[PDB]
């Protein structure tokens, strides 16, 4: 009756009105568990693996984000995990401009990436999902980022975690993180500044990053607070609150997650169809 959600790594738990929320790597989205006499041990088993950033097996109620069972990952699982979970950094191996040249260039950038946009009849397959916000944030960011190489630039990411909840102001999303690229560029004066792009939050233009973090807790959705952020280079594809990072450096699960996601639009469906089959 369980649905198998797969091996995945705990990332956070925190407790909600009467629920606990659980959050795992690469995926924004939340999931709950009741603290149960009878969940008891599965909330443990939980509370260990985001303690050491180490993988579990998730099975969800159908139908659902609400885990009704978990167990526990065989030493090979464990292997894996931290084959892909790193701290082993590894920076970018092709030579890019990691500052733009002026404000004209950041914006005929954002106009590149906001073209390629699903639904809009200017992109390309695969389409940059924005008008999905459910999930899918940092396959989002990391094809924003291919569109700056393919100019000659790269980019750092921003991570922002917390309890986060947005709007498309039709529908509301939540987050346990949510991820853009945050692009460094000259002012008229020649001083470096850094702006997001995101076209899932911010449609006319690139923001402050303080302005995107804001729009990361909009409280006309119920509670929201931010808990951390951390800037990182362009090619890390998730990082993990123990800041170990995930890369994808053929863009293989990215592709592979706009690819699924394409067709998707609004606040619906929640969860998120699987993407385990994506790999890298």
């Amino acid at each position: 009756k369980l649905k198998d959600f797969g091996k995945t790594v705990p990332v956070g738990i925190d407790e909600e009105n009467g629920m606990i929320k659980v959050s795992f790597m690469l995926t924004q989205q939340f999931y709950e568990i009741k603290p149960t006499k009878e969940n008891e041990q599965y909330i443990g088993m939980l509370r260990q693996a985001v303690k050491n950033e180490s993988p579990v097996h998730i099975f969800l109620k159908p139908n659902s984000n609400e885990i009704g069972k978990v167990e526990s990952a065989s030493p090979e699982d464990v292997r894996y995990f931290k084959t892909i979970l790193t701290k082993e950094v590894k920076g970018q191996t092709n030579k890019l401009a990691s500052v733009i040249p002026d404000v004209a260039t950041l914006n005929s950038l954002f106009n590149q990436i906001k073209n390629q946009s699903c639904g809009t009849s200017t992109a390309s397959s695969p389409c940059i999902t924005f008008r999905y916000p459910v999930d899918g944030c940092y396959a989002r960011a990391h094809k924003m980022r291919q569109i700056l190489m393919n100019n000659g630039y790269d980019c750092e990411k921003q991570f922002v975690y917390g309890n986060l909840k947005a709007s498309t102001g039709t529908c509301c999303v939540a987050w346990s993180y949510h991820v853009a690229i945050l692009v460094s560029y000259k002012n008229a004066s020649g001083v470096t500044e850094k702006r997001i792009i995101d076209p899932s939050l911010f449609s006319s233009g690139p923001v402050t990053d303080t302005a995107w973090r804001n729009a990361c807790v909009n409280t006309s959705c119920g509670s929201a607070s931010v808990s951390s952020y951390a800037n990182t280079a362009g090619n890390v594809y998730y990082r993990s609150p123990s800041n170990s990072y995930l890369y994808d450096n053929n863009l293989i699960n990215t592709n592979c997650v706009l690819t699924k996601f394409s067709l998707l639009s609004g606040c619906s469906p929640s969860p998120a169809p699987d993407v385990s089959s994506c790999g890298f």
